[PDB]
């Protein structure tokens, strides 16, 4: 019998991200067949709230429509419950792909927390004087890097780039490709909305870059509201929830990859908001319906009994035959929050384009 | 290195045990359990994926994938399967896992036809324990038996879905194809089994008239496509361990007939349909066993050999403790 491996469990984590991100293993789909990634396309950035996570697999499971909408899964943190309530999917195609820079990958060094980092509410006299590495580089407020709170803005940006040029079912995509996390529940009709979004944004808003399911705001009764569209100023605060991008879209963001890395905010929609008033051509108008297509649900329990209440009582209004946009300037960050100082997360940023 | 990093993934799966298709937050495993030994020929595992969909009434069936090989388009074509739950565990102990040494080739080993005399003064590793017929171990051909013997052992003691499980359990291999009436007939066998067979003690898918099956002696050599064991038909195999790991004949059919034979307390009568549910590349409203064969004896049968290497015997034995 051979001997057996010593059990080294950061290097099982890197084994299976790396296999598993080149494999590129598609759930529910015989690809043998003609089905390819077409009009939608679902990227989930997870982290680890499985109860939030099964509570988007049954608004998924409830939507209309989505049968053949891909849905990527894309992971910063491996867990045995995660891939678990993943795995119940068949009613969509499903992949997964794990951020193969994450903390679990790197414990004792960078994008972890290094040994020799200064401490985050240490003065700049001290750190310099007490010689660790990143002294000389804190963000705008005397705060020094912490590796939970930069991991975030790391995958946000990593896989945007990863589903759009390293992913090859999705080759040549010529569609959208929607935006959301764990925590979101999503409308029955959502993907029935954005087809008359998307059709109603080729024949009446050429100037739309961009589109989202709703916003944190949701009426009680969805009468008279439930077929209206507005176009506004694309404002991080109202329309992070739910973002579609467009292959032109997405180009004028990986042009933008040295100001979206270098701008002292760890908040990835924080910093798009910096994008739209600098790197970016102009600032973004989005197109939301008036009643929201998608909820953030953070109980679990408790808050999904709302949502489904709220949508059973208003289920008259879902499904309109026709949407029609109903009768704005950019908007700069009121302030930057810091926690994106240290250079090693620019670098590290930077990178995911090459 | 990426035989060392497909040994980091076989320790993660076999112990995840990560369910397919099935909402665990109200399915168990009930009834029937397939359980399917698939090597690296995907054009052949094609076929029985083919032959699943197209099966009737399988939608709460299990379907163990046991692997001994890592292979992206293998992994495809099962990630495709989303009409039953599916269950994926590899063979741990596999040549793709240990190239370069047992049970791969080990740089050290005797080649196949070198003499006895010559291999003990080259000073090979294994050159005192040759197979009946004076050839050596080969890699290739010991992994089909190690692997059967395993995936045996870890599906009813390490599978936590099966935990429990009070039914019975149907192996095959990935170059087969199931007809689409297997599971229709195979509920009906089990019912008949219960009514006029009390003495039946497996169930095969084949080895005349559709609606007909067949009580016979049962030969392992006759029921290795598609055959059905229970928990008790299980511990008897377990209890006969020494004797299957030892037994010099890689063929695991082969194996199981002399374990019949020769240390099993009593023959096995199977219950085998005249019409084969089960190919090596309907629907009957009622199953009427036709012909009842006696018990008669069986003889001994010619080994193969290709199973004299005790480090073989060893691992295969080893596979109930190991933990
Ligand atoms: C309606 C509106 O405009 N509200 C603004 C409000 O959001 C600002 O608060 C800051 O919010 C960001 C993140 O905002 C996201 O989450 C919100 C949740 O409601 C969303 O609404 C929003 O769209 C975004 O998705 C936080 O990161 C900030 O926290 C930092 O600053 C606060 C100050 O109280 C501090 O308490 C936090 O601890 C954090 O401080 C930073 O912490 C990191 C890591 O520990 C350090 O590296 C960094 O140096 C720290 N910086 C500072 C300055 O201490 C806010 O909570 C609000 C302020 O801009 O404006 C409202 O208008
Ligand atoms: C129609 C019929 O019933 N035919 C039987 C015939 O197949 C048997 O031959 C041996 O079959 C086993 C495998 O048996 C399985 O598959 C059979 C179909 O091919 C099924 O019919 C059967 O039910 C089982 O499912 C083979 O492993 C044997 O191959 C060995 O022996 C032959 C002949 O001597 C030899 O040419 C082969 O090369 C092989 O020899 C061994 O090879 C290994 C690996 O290199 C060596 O380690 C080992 O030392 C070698 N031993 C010998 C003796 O050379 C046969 O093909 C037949 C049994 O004799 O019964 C017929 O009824
Ligand atoms: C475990 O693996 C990581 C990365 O592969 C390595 O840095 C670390 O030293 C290993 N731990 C050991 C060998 O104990
Ligand atoms: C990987 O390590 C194994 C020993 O664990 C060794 O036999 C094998 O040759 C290595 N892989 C390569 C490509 O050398």
């Amino acid at each position: 019998v051979p001997q057996p491996e010593a059990d080294n469990l950061t290097l099982r984590y890197r084994s299976l991200v790396y296999q598993l991100n080149f494999d590129q293993t598609l759930r529910n789909v015989d690809k043998a067949g003609t089905w390819a990634p077409r009009e939608l396309v679902l990227v989930v950035q997870v982290h680890n709230r499985p109860e939030y996570l099964r509570l988007l697999l049954d608004s998924l499971r409830k939507a209309q429509g989505i049968d053949n909408v891909l849905v990527i899964f894309s992971h910063d943190f491996w867990s045995t419950e995660i891939n678990q309530l993943i795995a119940g999917v068949n009613f969509c195609p499903v992949l997964q792909v794990f951020f193969p820079f994450s903390i679990q990958l790197y414990p004792n060094e960078f994008p972890g927390s290094d040994p020799r980092d200064c401490p985050r509410d240490l003065p700049k006299n001290a750190a310099l004087k007490l010689g660790c590495i990143n002294a000389e580089y804190p963000d705008s407020f005397g705060h020094y890097r912490e590796a939970k709170f930069s991991q975030t803005k790391h995958h946000w940006w990593w896989k945007l780039h990863f589903v759009w040029e390293r992913v090859k079912i999705l080759r040549d995509y010529a569609g959208l490709i929607l935006f959301l996390e764990e925590d979101h529940y999503l409308a029955p009709d959502f993907y029935h909305v954005f087809k008359k979004m998307w059709k109603l944004k080729q024949q009446e808003c050429p100037e739309c870059d961009v589109l989202s399911l709703g916003t944190y705001s949701a009426s009680r009764s969805f009468y008279g509201m439930a077929d209206k569209v507005d176009v506004k100023t694309w404002k991080s605060t109202e329309h992070n929830m739910g973002l579609a991008l467009t292959r032109n879209a997405y180009q004028k963001l990986i042009e933008c990859t040295d100001t979206f890395c270098t701008y002292d905010d760890y908040n990835w929609d924080w910093t798009l908001q910096y994008l739209t008033v600098s790197c970016l051509p102009k600032f973004w108008k989005v197109l939301v319906p008036q009643i929201p297509r998608i909820f953030h649900a953070g109980r679990p329990s408790t808050q999904s009994a709302q949502i489904e209440s709220l949508l059973n009582n208003n289920k008259q209004y879902m499904f309109p035959e026709t949407l029609t946009i109903s009768e704005v300037v950019a908007i700069s960050p009121p302030r930057k929050n810091g926690g994106w100082g240290d250079i090693r997360d620019h670098e590290l940023c930077k990178s995911y384009r090459r």
